[PDB]
DNA sequence: TTGACTCTCTTAA
DNA sequence: GAGAGTCA
DNA sequence: TTGACTCTCTTAA
DNA sequence: GAGAGTCA
């Protein structure tokens, strides 16, 4: 809602809700052939999931709070960030997982950034293979490596040159 | 069904055309601080693009030809690559452009491989500062570098740990 | 047979 | 990665 | 007021 | 990153 304080209750809320969800170890590549451990903080699979928590898609939710008398929704990751700028160069900012675990809601998991910056997470090396993002990322994405490509660029004739 | 023959004759005819289209040389970054060049073989920003060339999209074209009467057409990146595999590990084989450049048709800078190879491509640090790639890059990735995240992960109480 | 437009679609963040 | 509506 | 569903949308490859 | 229709 419209006030810092009231823009505070709502993390707060949101905070102790999300902190009662099971934690879940996940052991993770780091990158540079060392391993890690992250305790993600998961929204259950099916209703209930939490006091203003609702699954709008298979791996979307919503928090909700009532101020006013006037419901209020969020994105449920977007909530940490409420007091933040939402966009960044004219790009809107988004909730990004440095878990790459859409039911984690643990916001120490969680940074604020545009789907571009979000998106390349999912490639990087990792933090013991090379990450050079400023935000440091918390794991090496699930699609780093060589790749599966079919075929490499090639001519026929003589038309062209690298 | 089109012969291997006809679709060489295809690959044939549009390596002929794009061989015409304007040769640009751009100079990119490769990584660890080195800088090389690329020469592109762009499409005109507007028609006339060449002969079997139209435009389906801001940047999306197709290449058209009639074999015996009957028209065929195919994405206008996608011709060199017609006596490969179109799928792989399940996901369908994208033409993918080493080089960032959509209008750039030059089959020297294009490879056949998943959209999430393709996508992750925009993040690499590129020939000379560490692509994994295997069928490698040809520069590094427009996306690569730090990112501009607005917000780290953070809590306001001690609900949780990372 | 061809050019130059038109429209909508896929994927996974 | 998002916003918003329909019910009970 | 709160919960549990429904729908479509955004972006840039 | 795609496929397909209309019209002359
Ligand atoms: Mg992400
Ligand atoms: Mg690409
Ligand atoms: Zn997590
Ligand atoms: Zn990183
Ligand atoms: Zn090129
Ligand atoms: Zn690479």
């Amino acid at each position: 809602a419209l006030t810092n304080a009231q823009i505070l209750a709502v993390i707060d809320s949101w905070e102790e809700t999300v902190g009662q969800f099971p934690v879940i170890t996940h052991h993770v590549p780091l990158g540079g052939g060392l391993q890690g451990t992250l305790h993600c903080y998961e929204i259950p699979l099916a209703a209930p999931y939490g006091v203003g928590f609702a699954k709008n898609g298979p791996t979307r939710w919503q928090y909700k709070r009532t101020i006013n008398q006037v419901v209020h929704r969020w994105g449920s990751h977007t909530v940490p960030f409420l007091l933040e700028p939402d966009n960044i160069n004219g790009k809107t900012c988004t909730a990004s997982h440095l878990c790459h675990n859409t039911r984690c809601h643990n916001p120490l998991h969680l940074c604020w950034e545009s789907l571009d910056d979000n998106k390349g997470r999912n490639w990087c090396p990792g933090p013991n293979g090379g990450c050079v993002h400023a935000v440091v990322c918390l794991r090496q994405g699930p699609l780093y490596g060589p790749g599966a490509t079919v075929a490499g660029p090639q001519q026929r004739g003589s038309h062209f040159v690298v």
